[PDB]
């Protein structure tokens, strides 16, 4: 084989992280709390060593787009109804379980948000919201989430995005591409690490998906490359969506326009299912997420979801209350 690393964790394994979870959801108020923000990955140091292993080999590795870790127990009866939006989504039944993706992404690095999505909230969630089904943001339904390297806009998007399937009942996929650097030829290639493109902030960053920076972005964008790193390696920051050649840019168009063809073509399905945690390697691979018909009967699709960067230093400039929300 796959083009992600998988671990599935034996019900021992899944039993002794959930209990742990349970521990500090028993003695912490919330996960965004300043306390378990700065407990938590050394908390993390205790969950299983085979769990632990993988994480920390698997991000070493130099192929997979994503670490993906299944099998932990969800109770739907425990669980409760999925809600009607994020601001209430913070659900009893939900709370254990994102103490636990907190204590994942601890292994993977420094945890942040952004203040101009979901409230600043660290751990935010991804469900169907009704009205917006044929939307671009994450609550979007009806209408396909195209692929995009997460906060493409900015210099201080997550290296690595987590993803907490809570329930998916109907299977829906994530979407997942790599560079096809199997198919770019070497001018296209060398024209991609140029800065030659423009990358908008996605709608999710708007101030009518929060509740009662970011405009210098959409409207004064600075030209940026598409590919940066290694030649046989590249790392990726487009989105399928707010990308686009620098204005009169012809040569440039011309790549973004193979790029997207390819990746198109090159697209993939993940399956998260209920339990399944998923940290995709946002320099790596784009994502997005299929098309599907929400129920609006309490058992939609529901994400927890969480931004991971390998260094909080490198966001100073960034930092807007304290360090772990972005501005
Ligand atoms: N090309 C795009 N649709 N980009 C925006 C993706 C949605 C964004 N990740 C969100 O949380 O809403
Ligand atoms: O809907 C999914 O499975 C992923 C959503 C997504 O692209 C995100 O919020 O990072
Ligand atoms: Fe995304």
């Amino acid at each position: 084989v796959r083009p992600w690393s998988e671990f599935r964790l034996t019900p021992a394994e899944a039993a002794a992280a959930a209990a742990l979870a349970a521990r500090c959801a028993q003695r912490y108020d919330e996960t965004d709390g300043p306390e378990f923000l700065l407990d938590a990955p050394v908390i993390a140091h205790e969950l299983p060593r085979r769990l632990r292993t993988f994480m920390a080999r698997a991000r070493l590795d130099a192929w997979p787009h994503a670490l993906v870790v299944r099998g932990n127990p969800v109770d739907d009866a425990a669980l409760g109804s999925t809600p009607v939006h994020w601001r209430t989504a913070r659900t009893p039944g939900s709370r254990p379980l994102s103490f636990l993706l907190m204590l994942y992404a601890g292994l993977l690095g420094d945890v942040f948000g952004w203040a101009t999505q979901q409230d600043g909230r660290v751990v935010t969630d991804v469900l169907p919201i009704k009205g917006g089904e044929h939307t671009l943001v994450s609550s979007s339904s009806r209408q396909e989430l195209g692929w995009h390297t997460e906060d493409a806009f900015s210099p201080y998007r997550a290296d690595y995005v987590g993803l907490l399937s809570l329930r998916n009942p109907d299977g829906v996929a994530t979407t997942l591409a790599g560079v096809p650097l199997d198919d770019l030829d070497e001018r296209t290639l060398d024209v991609l690490f140029q800065e030659r493109f423009l990358i908008r902030p996605d709608d999710s960053h708007l101030q009518v998906n929060n509740s009662t920076g970011i405009a210098q972005a959409a409207d004064r964008p600075e030209p940026v490359a598409i590919l940066t790193g290694h030649r046989a390696a590249p790392h990726l920051r487009v989105d399928g969506d707010f990308s686009a050649p620098a204005e009169g840019d012809e040569e440039a168009a011309a790549a973004l326009g193979t790029l997207r063809k390819l990746i198109d073509a090159s697209l993939y399905e993940l399956v998260l299912d209920q339990g399944d945690v998923a940290f995709i390697d946002n320099r790596r691979a784009v994502h997005g997420r299929r098309a599907f018909q929400p129920r609006y009967d309490g058992r939609d699709r529901w994400l927890k979801r969480i931004n991971i960067t390998r260094d909080l230093h490198r966001s100073r400039k960034a930092w807007a209350g304290d360090s772990r929300v972005l501005g």
